[PDB]
DNA sequence: GGGGCCGGAAAATTTCTACGTCTGCG
DNA sequence: CCGCAGACGTAGAAATTTTCCGGCCC
């Protein structure tokens, strides 16, 4: 099977990373190891997606990262052209685009075979210093002048609903909340978490989907925004119809279907009856984390 | 030949997904 | 009072990254 190119980009914004590995490998003459890698790590539950991504790009190796996680890795340099080609037509809009643009700069250095010289390594370590989590402590002390490269910031809009379909397939959550004598209410909930570095992008969802709210949640010293929709009228009229015209991917798609089954049962006002609550309870206990198959 | 390149597993780190609740409201 | 839902919590694991041996192969 295959995946829509914008959906894949939306999924690449959610999951997947751009890696640059640098390592000292010799010293009699000083040499360094350099490798680029794009990798999407998923649960083996969604191994089908990686195979589908592998079916569209026709490159990359699926590895088993252990701990219930399979991973699609692409590292072959000639096969990297395929990925670059794709993301020029269907670009990322999150802050991962910055990690992507720096990833391309590393590709340019390795392509001109400059990474085999002292000038290329010194340039590459500056690129890595602004990518993801930056340089390791070894390279920080080996190359002290490593804060020269500019981290390209990103302020982009949502390209279309096709991108949103892929972004929801990764970060989305369709939950049937059974809120609990004054405690037995049924609630449908659709929320999306994201790092606060993409606050502008997250807030665009409210104006783009014409509904929803955003709440910041803190764990220890970390922070992430959560775009949330709870109003049922906004769900049945604005949230559900969107993901129907633009189909999701993975097992999250069937989670969406069961999420719709409850919605149709709620609009029919069967969620306030004894009978209609039974099939809802059966649905909620067999979806998301409630299912293992 | 030999050294950069690459299949492949896996540790490091955290940003997610999942799922409640308290509370005011009409 | 019942039902809706805004605002706001925590668990913990599916994720985001980084790691590098062995050994093809240009
Ligand atoms: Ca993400
Ligand atoms: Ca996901």
């Amino acid at each position: 099977e295959s995946i829509n190119p914008w959906i894949l980009t939306g999924f690449a914004d959610a999951e997947g990373s751009f890696s640059l590995y640098i390592r000292n490998t010799n010293d009699r003459p000083s040499r360094y190891e350099t490798r680029l890698t794009f990798a999407i790590g998923l649960h083996y539950k969604d191994k089908s997606i990686l195979e589908n991504i592998q079916s569209t790009w026709k490159v990359g190796i699926i590895t088993n990262a252990g701990n219930n996680v399979v991973q699609l890795r692409v590292s072959r340099f000639e096969d990297l052209k395929v990925i670059i080609d794709h993301f020029e037509k269907y670009p990322l809009i999150t802050q991962k685009l910055g990690d992507y643009k720096l990833f391309k700069q590393a590709f340019s250095v390795m392509e001109n075979k400059e990474h085999l010289k002292e000038n290329g390594i010194k340039e590459l370590v500056r690129i890595k210093a602004k990518m993801n989590w930056g340089l390791n402590d070894e390279l920080k002390k080996a190359f002290p002048e490593n804060i020269s490269k500019e981290r390209p910031l990103i302020n982009k809009n949502i390209p279309n609903l096709k991108w949103l379909a892929g972004f929801t397939s990764g970060e989305g959550y369709f939950g049937v909340i059974l809120a609990k004598a004054a405690t037995v209410q049924v609630r449908l909930r659709f929320e999306i978490g994201q790092h606060i570095r993409d606050k502008n992008l997250m807030n665009s969802l409210i104006t783009y989907l014409g509904c929803g709210h955003i709440y910041e949640k803190n764990k220890s010293g970390r922070s992430w925004l959560v775009y949330t929709v709870t109003k049922f009228s906004d769900i049945s009229d604005k949230i559900i119809p969107v993901f129907q015209k633009n189909t999701l991917i993975g097992v999250k798609l069937e989670d969406f279907e069961d999420w719709c089954k409850v919605a149709k049962l709620i609009e029919e006002k069967k969620h306030l009856t004894e009978s209609g609550l039974d099939e809802i309870k059966k649905i909620k206990l067999n979806m998301n984390k409630g299912r293992v198959f």
